[PDB]
């Protein structure tokens, strides 16, 4: 069978929140079968756990925020993207503060830290959500859709009228049967506009933002001296965000996601609409990895 996976070993990292600018200690720990991804605020007494599930998304302003009452875990999407990309089902994510560290603004440092620790196959079938029928949500010119697909595929389109986007790839499709999450998507970074930073800081957004953890765009050029990792880095980052947002379903998808200018808010609304529309999906297992429509790297 395709087995559930957890971490082989505890691993530790230090960084700062993108939004809060606060220093944070991150610990990834192994978790038993059917735990899912559970975030833990270890700075609080008593400690507060928040499962990484669509129903715990409380705020979606410029990141996905998990919330239990007054307790928040902000910017979970880049770490959940890495976990979805490596096939991690079960893990405890301990944090010393209210926001996952931004690291280099991508999933690259997370995929490296996890593959460094190693993955552990567990003695239980991995459960997938197979999309059986179209489910779509719209708001204004934004759209997010699931359609049936025998595999996992993401298509995304952004539309920015900014000189730095003129004639640039604003649309991409990744089929994870053809393409490596790791080589193709994980290194795409968070991006931001100089003309926005005053408004954002006034909203307690991007307080930790800099060229060290983001592509900073200024009028006609990228400020980062060493430039882009990909010609289409911006749309690749939105695909990274979508994978992270969609992993709040709590299981890997067998289907296709298409986003048109979709962000954290509409991605979460798509998950809530799917969960409610029970005839559009089923839980499936594969008793032979070799005959299944998606494969994961050796652990
Ligand atoms: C100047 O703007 C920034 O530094 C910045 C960093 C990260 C963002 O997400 C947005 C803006
Ligand atoms: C939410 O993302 C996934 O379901 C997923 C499934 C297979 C992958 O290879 C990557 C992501
Ligand atoms: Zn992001």
């Amino acid at each position: 069978m395709i087995k559930q996976r957890t971490l082989k070993n505890i691993i530790r990292a230090t960084g700062v929140g993108l939004h809060s600018g606060e220093k944070v200690y991150l610990t990834l720990k192994p978790a038993p079968v059917d735990t899912g991804i559970v975030f833990s605020r270890t700075d609080l007494d008593p400690v507060v756990e928040i499962p990484a599930r669509a129903e715990n998304v409380g705020e979606t302003t410029m990141s996905t925020t998990l919330v239990k009452g007054d307790v928040k875990v902000d910017t979970v999407e880049h770490l959940l993207s890495a976990m979805a990309g490596l096939g991690i089902d079960n893990a405890y994510v301990e944090l010393s503060a209210s926001e996952v560290p931004i690291m280099d603004g991508s999933a690259g440092p997370f995929v490296f830290l996890i593959q460094s620790a190693g993955l552990q196959e567990q003695e239980a079938a991995k459960k997938f959500i197979r999309i059986k029928r179209e489910v779509s949500v719209e708001e204004g010119d934004k759209r997010a859709v699931f359609v049936p697909f025998d595999g996992f595929k993401v298509s995304f389109e952004i539309d920015f009228d900014h000189p730095v986007f003129r004639g640039r790839t604003q649309q991409a499709s990744v089929d994870f049967s053809s393409t490596s999450f790791v080589k193709e998507v994980s290194r795409a970074r968070t991006f931001g506009f100089m003309r926005d930073i005053e408004y954002l800081r006034s909203q307690n957004l991007a307080l930790g933002g800099s060229v060290e953890n983001a592509i900073v765009v200024d009028e006609n050029r990228v400020l980062n001296e060493d430039g882009l990792r990909y010609e289409d880095e911006f749309v690749k980052h939105k695909i990274l965000d979508a994978i992270g947002d969609l992993y709040l379903l709590g299981n890997s998808l067998i289907g296709e996601f298409r986003g048109f200018k979709s962000g954290h808010a509409l991605n979460n609304q798509l998950l809530r609409t799917l969960i409610a529309d029970k005839d559009a999906w089923e839980v499936v297992t594969f008793e032979d990895a070799r005959t299944a429509p998606i494969s994961y790297m050796r652990p």
